[PDB]
């Protein structure tokens, strides 16, 4: 059990860290096991002066506000989400470019991103009338709630990771979490796409081959994107590991089309069970949103996002194939 846990966790830094076996060890707590595996290999329990027991209380309480009962949206996704984004991190291109505070922010944000997640998406919550999307406005309605439950969660007892940053720090780490959560709303797509086109449009680079950024503005904008990638990752990962996803999401997607077939509405798109075509759908939503984010990613980091562009492609074509 402990043997086969360590084993998996070799991939740690690695693109295609077999999650569902970690959660498989580590008695469906994968959220906890990964987050503390990647704050220990970063140091950031050492940098940022956070206890094991401070860090593990709150990631225990942050995984308990997942539903275990929701079929995609819950902590195994937020421990994939997680780890992604850890490995996009440390791309060579961006060697050295991103501080303490920023990685920190970013591992966090990707951690908090669908935490307490209904299994229903943003339209279905504005359309229903529900309680969020009138406290929002129907303004990136479960974003801002991932948001509110996740900084909440850290003034309970011992579960302030973030006591010994300093105020600046404090303030400064909030303003990026909240833009890179943000961020995986989907309503800001095309806006960080044309961002990030015209970064890499404009983009310079140092004699070793790492992308150089002048200002704040341009950090940010690679920080949102690069949690968009890691919440959008699953297309690029080894076809076995993104076909369990892909398991996973239709059934949550057919479990909302049934919600909105018994309440009279429209149902949404890939979520009638009857009429719709999995295969067809995930070719569509590589072709218009995955593979336009990441092969303007791979353009930023040439070449080492160039396996897992491969991979995107590859998986596309398989799943076109079984149409
Ligand atoms: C195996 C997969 O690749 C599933 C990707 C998730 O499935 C989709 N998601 C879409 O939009 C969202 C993307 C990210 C997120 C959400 C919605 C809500 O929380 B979240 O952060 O996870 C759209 Cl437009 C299509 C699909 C499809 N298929
Ligand atoms: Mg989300
Ligand atoms: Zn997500």
């Amino acid at each position: 059990n402990e043997d086969h846990l360590a084993k998996e966790l070799e991939d740690l830094n690695k693109w295609g860290l077999n999650i569902f076996n970690v959660a498989g060890y580590s008695h469906n707590r994968p959220l906890t096991c990964i987050m503390y595996a990647i704050f220990q290999e970063r140091d950031l329990l050492k940098t940022f002066r956070i206890s094991s027991d401070t860090f593990i209380t709150y990631m225990m309480t942050l995984e308990d506000h997942y539903h275990s009962d929701v079929a995609y949206h819950n902590s195994l996704h937020a421990a994939d989400v997680a780890q992604s984004t850890h490995v996009l991190l440390s791309t060579p291109a961006l060697d050295a470019v991103f501080t303490d505070l920023e990685i920190l922010a970013a591992i966090f944000a990707a951690a908090i991103h669908d935490v307490d997640h209904p299994g229903v998406s943003n339209q279905f919550l504005i359309n229903t009338n529900s309680e969020l999307a009138l406290m929002y406005n129907d303004e990136s309605v479960l974003e801002n709630h991932h948001l509110a439950v996740g900084f909440k969660l850290l003034q309970e007892e011992h579960c302030d990771i973030f006591m010994n940053l300093t105020k600046k720090q404090r303030q400064t780490l909030r303003k990026m979490v909240i833009d890179m959560v943000l961020a995986t709303d989907m309503s800001k797509h095309m806006s960080l796409l044309a961002d990030l086109k015209t970064m890499v449009e404009t983009k310079k680079v140092t004699s070793s081959g790492v992308l150089l950024l002048d200002n704040y503005t341009d950090r940010i904008q690679v920080l949102r994107n690069m949690v968009h990638c890691a919440d959008l990752s699953n297309p690029t990962k080894s076809l076995e590991l993104y076909r369990q996803w892909t398991d996973r999401i239709m059934e949550e997607f057919f479990q909302q089309g049934d919600k909105e077939r018994e309440r009279g509405m429209e149902i949404s798109p890939m979520c009638d069970k009857h009429t719709a075509s999995v295969e067809k759908s995930q070719v569509g939503f590589i072709d218009y949103i995955v593979h336009p984010l990441w092969e303007t990613w791979a353009d930023l980091v040439q070449p080492d996002a160039q396996d897992i562009l491969d991979t995107l492609e590859d998986n596309r074509n398989w799943y076109q194939s079984m149409i």
